[PDB]
């Protein structure tokens, strides 16, 4: 049994193991950091099964749960939020914050998302790059998702820049364990204050709705509100930043597609669709433990055994996506859903928001800066460590 998680084949590539497993051993056993074994599922059909099977559980206090790191094991001892719950607890809590993320709500949010992207690009423009390249991540990829989610949660304008910086430190590879920890705790402290304030005088934001609708009636605790708001903040922010950066790098690697996007920004949606399939930046979130024996493919997963369903592998499944390792914005999509945002009940709550943010970015970035260009050779791009989810640390650009 090979150690898991696997390391990416290279900066922008997925681990090489998946393709081989998909073809010769679709459902196999892998060894986790602590020596325990878990079932790794690599085929699209099987990943979808694992994502929806009612015989599987997300509760981390169940023995056999596939925790992939030492810290993951510690985090499992805390009170869980809906991300780690099974029905009926799962939807009872998720329903408390879903309103802001429905397709209709996100469609009505389009002007705000556009306004936010326009303002950040303009700030980038007025500043220029006369003295050299600027980091596309720091100046644009980071603040876009950050400002939007913070604002949606209820954070006031003047506090955005500081909080955006602190949340980054949380996951920055350069941060020491202490720095990452301090910033993490500091965001929780700030959220605790916001809850207290909104409990007194609510505003038109997420935290206020939790206070008024759930905390006040005693449905949930104040700390619960803080944790739910915290989950919404840290669940996909770093991912959104990485996706924007990977999107720019990808367009640079395939000039003809960039030329097409520039000529027709209406292709932004399909470009985003392919980007979320090709670059599965959150590939270790579909995990479970079997509550009872369950058959998957030619294997039997016994009760109390853990399962890791790779949506990244599923998104490169030849049986579902023709020429899967080819980035093609004009891809002819099959009836099967690409799984960049998961599947089933637990499917990313912000899928519509995330796509709207990415679609807005790629339907605007090159109109603002038609000559935007990565300021370093593409083969020198600073990607996230190979033993981590795919992403980009920084991206020097000129325009
Ligand atoms: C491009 C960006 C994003 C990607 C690729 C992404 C991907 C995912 C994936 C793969 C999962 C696992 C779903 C499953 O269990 O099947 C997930 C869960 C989740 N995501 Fe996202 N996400 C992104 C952005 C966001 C943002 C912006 C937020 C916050 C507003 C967010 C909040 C969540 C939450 C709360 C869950 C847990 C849902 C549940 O378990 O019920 N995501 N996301």
């Amino acid at each position: 049994a090979p150690s898991f998680p696997f390391s990416r084949a290279s900066g922008p590539e997925p681990p090489a193991e998946f393709a081989k497993l998909r073809a010769t051993n679709p459902v196999s056993q892998v060894k986790l950091f602590d020596g325990s074994l878990a079932w790794l599922v690599t085929k699209h059909k099987d990943v979808c099964f694992v994502a929806t099977s009612e015989k599987l559980s997300k509760v981390r206090t169940r023995q056999g749960f596939p925790e992939l790191s030492a810290s993951g094991k510690q985090a499992a001892k805390a009170k869980p939020t809906f991300v780690d719950m099974d029905p009926p607890e799962h939807m009872h809590q998720r329903s408390m914050v879903e309103p802001t993320f429905t397709p209709e709500a996100v469609k009505n949010l389009q002007p705000y998302i556009q306004r936010t992207v326009d303002d950040l690009l303009e700030q980038m423009k007025q500043k220029g790059c006369a003295n050299g390249p600027v980091d596309l991540v720091k100046e644009f990829a980071l603040p876009v998702p950050s400002y939007i989610i913070y604002t949606l949660l209820g954070v006031p304008f003047n506090d955005l820049e500081y909080l955006t910086q602190q949340n980054a430190i949380r996951t920055n590879g350069s941060s020491t364990a202490r720095e990452a920890s301090a910033a993490n705790q500091e965001l929780l402290d700030y959220l605790a204050i916001l809850v207290e304030q909104r409990l007194v005088e609510p505003k038109d934001d997420i935290i206020s709705k939790l206070c008024t609708e759930q905390v006040k009636p005693g449905n949930i605790d104040k700390s619960d509100a803080v944790q739910i708001a915290f989950l919404l903040l840290v669940a996909g922010n770093a991912t959104m930043v990485n996706m924007i950066a990977l999107g720019v790098a990808t367009l640079a690697q395939h000039p003809d597609q960039l030329a097409q996007l520039k000529a027709n920004p209406s292709l932004a949606p399909q470009f985003v669709e392919e980007l979320c399939r090709y670059h599965t930046a959150t590939a270790l979130a579909i995990k479970r433990t079997a509550k009872e024996d369950v058959m998957i493919g030619d294997k039997l997963v016994r009760a109390n055994e853990g399962i890791i369903a790779s949506n990244q592998s599923a998104n490169r499944d030849e049986e579902v996506f023709e020429n899967p390792d080819e980035f093609n914005m004009n891809r002819k999509w099959p009836p099967q859903d690409p799984l960049g945002f998961g599947f089933g009940d637990h499917r990313c709550i912000a899928e519509h928001l995330a796509k709207a943010e990415l679609t807005t970015v790629f339907s605007t970035l090159y109109q603002k800066f038609p000559d935007l260009k990565v300021a370093v050779p593409l083969g020198k791009i600073n990607y996230t460590p190979l033993n981590r989810d795919v992403g980009i640390v920084d991206l020097p650009v000129i325009f």
